[PDB]
């Protein structure tokens, strides 16, 4: 089980005043996370985290399907399996063509993924290292196929894993069964 | 100057709705970072993510030092020199003994540090590296000298600096003057 025993999560039915922080997470998920329920202790965080997070289902200048894409490489450079697992069931659950997720990870040289797209996911991977990677050649390359809308939509994806990766590490959360398959499958 | 070119920052008085969201981040600061400014161009993305920095002001668990503390060492182990700099001018402007916040990236062994400020610190640092190296260690020392309350506000804390870390990089915004001198001094 998890190491962290000192703080724990409540159940669903004791915070309904959040059901409109956990629909944006469980409709693309199929499940609320515990890393939300633990957060829903602190009603100041969790509502303004969940006002945070409905930013990237509201984005409007990428593809939904480059979206998760970029939170699946994001939390996969900084490490976080549970975050990468999350993000790749959400990969799996709205996307079309399940080979396409399942390649995400080799977006360099598979030929599902176009300059754009590879360039957008290059970004987000040396974006979210430590220390970041981020070279003078993924600006330019970012420039080249994005409007300054969608970077700036693509950098909040990428922060927002950030708070997400590093949540998810100080809660230890143990990563579900449908997450857990989702991640054999891909690996 | 910056790497970035493609999304630039905008000139304060073009978005005065945003005034809100302005206040509150320049009140710990003292003045306006490029990384907002940047932001602005998305109201939707600067006004959500500013009611999320508003609860590190609003957390009522831990002391305000150990706040801009925690924030210090998560953004330093994350190798994001910008927000290290910001947060530790934060410090300056914030805290009444300044030669405990010089010797905060010593925590373990300066002695303006308890057991118990060490326990939380050392976890920030554990918990904002890529990946994460939280051991069990790090949850028995932050379990044994804080509540529950106070360790969600800790790692609430540490989950912004996710954001901001990667936001700041994904905009390669330039360290300021002002956090420039309280960076060298601290170094
Ligand atoms: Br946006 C932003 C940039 N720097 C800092 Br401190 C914040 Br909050």
């Amino acid at each position: 089980d998890s190491m962290n025993t000192l703080v724990t999560p409540l159940q669903r039915s004791d915070a309904p005043q959040l059901e409109p922080v956990f629909r944006g997470m469980e409709q693309n998920l199929g499940f609320l996370p515990n890393g939300i329920l633990t957060m829903g202790k602190n009603p100041d965080l969790a509502v303004a985290f969940g006002g945070l997070f409905k930013c990237i289902d509201a984005f409007k200048h990428i593809p939904t399907e480059l979206k998760w894409a970029i939170a699946m490489i994001s939390s996969s450079a900084a490490g976080a399996m549970y975050c990468k697992s999350h993000f790749s069931h959400i990969a799996t659950r709205t996307h079309v063509n399940r080979n396409k997720v399942m390649a995400a990870f080799e977006f360099q040289t598979s030929d599902f993924y176009n300059e754009a797209e590879r360039a957008a996911l290059a970004f987000a991977f040396a974006n979210s290292t430590s220390p970041a990677h981020l070279d003078k050649e993924h600006f330019d390359e970012l420039a080249r196929y994005y409007s300054e809308e969608a970077a700036i939509e693509i950098a909040a994806i990428i922060a927002i894993c950030g708070f997400l990766n590093r949540w998810n590490a100080a809660m230890d959360s143990q990563i579900e069964a449908a997450p857990r398959a989702t991640l054999d499958e891909i690996e």
